[PDB]
Order: structure tokens, then sequence, then C-alpha cells
């Protein structure tokens, strides 16, 4: 592990985020930093056009970079949507656009908020001598005052920290196996269902910081995107950068890599029953960082985890190997418990939704062992 931009601490997430961009972006910085302000008078979409266009060259290290993608990104979903009631903006002015279009082209990623910006590249510690705690913690950007964007993000962002400790845990997986050291991989297995399982109590804290009424009627909006969209029906026009208008996904409250991390490794395979869920999963990838994606990919090039658990009739790591399965399970199903808080009981003012994530869930208990 190092290609593939993984930290001991925080995991898929950026560690240390930059907060601050060159001072040749200030009038970016500007913007973003006011997004709460500058919307509910609607003076935002103003100032994004009397933007000047900046060059990309002066972001040189990674972080500057995705700090920009992270700045430029709000200032996008802010512009297109507004307040979020009928006005929307089916062009983004050049002067934006080409610089997010550059700085995406770069880092790999589409040209629309994606949750490796708005969650793993927007927190800072309050205190860097205190811990990794919500109390002590706090995002860089957020869009409408009350849109609980504190909650979400990080409540999301401590997920991901939770489940560095069992991603750690990897290299001692195969490296047993390799080494034929069968009481360590035990151990590495048992490690990694319980980190797991912090995993999943960590997620229990959405509750205290989010609201469902907030979430769905504001912040849905600005984290909503332009594929199949009836406001956006044929996408977004990108000015300057590709004459025609071009569809991209608004997916950042799906878009973690952790659930598929496991898959993975445990080798769940997403398709055993699956029409179209595997498109669906795979599609989220290309929205995922290409570390990350490449990441996955690198994990798949290992020798098998599940079939070396089975071609050794042992017991012990049967029940160990079933316990990680049984947290990917109890994360999923978690999950879909929160949708439904989150999204279909609010959206009683969608079931085809709920149904994919059924499927990926079953398949997943399908892959037990005993
Ligand atoms: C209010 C909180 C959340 C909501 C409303 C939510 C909503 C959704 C929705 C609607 C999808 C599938 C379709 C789409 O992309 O729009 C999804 C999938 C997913 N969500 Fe969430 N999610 C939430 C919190 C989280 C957190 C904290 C994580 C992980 C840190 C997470 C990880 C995922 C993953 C990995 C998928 C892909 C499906 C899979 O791999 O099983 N979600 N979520």
């Amino acid at each position: 592990s190092k290609e593939y931009h993984i930290d001991e601490e925080v995991g898929f997430a950026l560690p240390n985020p930059q907060e601050n961009l060159p001072d040749f972006y200030n009038d970016w910085m500007f913007i973003a930093k006011h997004l709460p302000d500058l919307i509910e008078s609607g003076q935002l979409r103003e100032r994004v056009e009397k933007l000047n266009m900046l060059s990309i060259d002066h972001l040189t290290d990674h972080k500057s970079q995705r700090l920009a993608r992270l700045v430029l990104g709000c200032i996008t979903m802010a512009y297109v949507w507004g307040k979020g009631h009928g006005d929307v903006r089916k062009v983004l002015p050049r002067n934006i656009a080409v610089p997010y279009c550059q700085l995406s082209k770069k880092l790999e990623l589409p040209p629309i908020l994606v949750y490796a910006d708005c969650v793993l590249a927007n927190w800072k510690k309050k205190d860097p001598n205190k811990p990794l705690t919500y109390e002590n913690m706090d995002v860089l950007f957020s869009f409408r005052d009350g849109d609980c964007s504190k909650g979400f993000f990080l409540v999301s962002l401590l997920v991901e920290i939770a489940a560095a400790s069992a991603i750690k845990v990897i290299p001692t997986v195969f490296k047993a196996m390799q080494m034929q050291e069968r009481d360590t991989l035990l151990k590495a297995l048992l490690e990694i269902a319980s980190c797991l399982e912090k995993a999943l109590q960590v997620f229990h804290q959405i509750h205290d910081h989010v609201n469902p009424k907030a979430f769905f009627s504001v912040l849905r909006i600005y984290l909503s995107g332009w594929k199949g969209n009836p406001q956006l029906s044929d996408g977004l026009v990108y000015e300057g950068f590709w004459e025609d208008p071009k569809e991209f996904a608004g997916g950042s409250a799906g878009q973690s890599s952790v659930f598929q991390c496991f898959d993975v490794l445990l080798g769940i395979q997403q398709t055993a029953g699956g029409g179209h869920a595997a498109q669906f999963l795979q599609d989220m990838r290309r929205y995922m960082p290409p570390a990350h994606r490449n990441f996955l990919c690198s994990l798949e090039s290992n020798p098998s985890v599940r079939e070396f658990v089975l071609s050794k009739g042992d017991a012990g790591l049967r029940e160990a190997y079933d316990a990680c399965v049984k947290a990917l399970v109890s994360l999923r199903s978690y999950h879909l418990q929160i949708v439904t808080k989150y999204i279909l009981i609010p959206a009683s003012q969608g079931t085809d939704l709920m149904n994919f994530l059924k499927t990926v869930r079953s398949t997943t208990e399908k892959s037990l062992l005993k």
C-alpha cells in the first residue's frame, strides 16, 4: 500500500486536507466560503457570472487540486440549483466551467460534486492535539444554513475513519496466507469483523446530527445531479469545454469505497443474482478517486481469501470469515434503515432504489459459508 492513497489513520479519506488554495484563487474561495449568505440572497449566480477565468496551472500539489475540485464543485452545485424551486440554470459559465473541467481531467473525476470532494477532503480538526471526534471536527464548506451538511459530511467521514481500522489489517491477511500462519490469519479476520462492528456503531451517530426533513428538502438538492433528471433532461452544458451538454450523476451519498472494498476482499461476487446491480456498482467506481479504484482492482489481483478458507476445512476460520461477511451485511442493512428514514419517509410529501440496495445485501449474506 502506497500508490493507492490509503491512510493508516483515516483510510480512504484525505489525510490532513488543505484549507486554503493559493491566493491566486482568492475569488473562487470567497464564493465557496459564502455559499450560505450568497444563496439565500440570490447573489450567488450573479457573482459566479462576474468571475474571471483563472488557470489551473498554479494548483501544483494533489491537495491544492482536491481543494479546488471541492470549492469549484460546491460553487457549481449551488449555481445550477439555486434555492431549489424551478429556477434552474442549464448552462455553466465558461469561467468556472473550464477550470472545473480541466481540474477534473487531471484528477480523473467527472466534473460534478462527488463524495471524495464533499466528505473526504472536506474536514479539519478544530484542535490538532485532541482526537478525531465530532466534537473536535468541522467541515470546510456547507451550502445553506440548517442544511445539516456538517452532520451528514462528518458522520460519513467518521465511518470512513472507523473503517480505516479494518483496512489497515488487509496486508496482514495476505502475509499470513503467504507464510501459512493460520492463527495470525484468524486474528486478522477477527479484527476486521470487529473494526467493522465499531464502524456500524459509528453509523448510529448520523441520527444525532442529521435531521430527516433538513436533509431531504435542502442538502439532497445540492447533492443531486443531472443523469436522468427531468429538470435537466439533456444534461449540463459546460460552456467552452464541450459544445454538447453532458450527463453526470450526483451520487455523493453512495460513492464510498468501503462496502466494495470488503466485497472484493472476501471475494463476494456481486452479480450472483443481479441483472442490473453489477452495472450500477461498477458505475459508482467511476465516481471514486483513481487510486481508490486502482486499489480495488489491485485487491482482486491478490490470491483469494475465500478460496483459502474453503480449502482448509478449518472451522475457526470459516467462523471468522463469516463474522466479516456478517459485518458487511449489518452495515448494508443499517444503511437501508437510513435510506428509509432520510429518503423514503420524507419523499412522502424510490422503491426501485430499495430493491437495488436489497439485492446487493442479499448476495452478500448469500456469500456466507455456514
Ligand atoms: C443520510 C445518509 C445516507 C444516505 C441518504 C444514503 C443514500 C444512499 C443512496 C440513495 C444510495 C444508492 C443510489 C445513489 O447513489 O443515489 C446509496 C448507496 C450507498 N451508500 Fe449511502 N447513504 C447514506 C450514508 C452513507 C454512509 C455514511 C456510507 C459509508 C460511509 C454510505 C455508503 C454507501 C455505499 C457504499 C453505497 C453503494 C451501495 C453498496 O455498495 O452497497 N452511505 N446510499
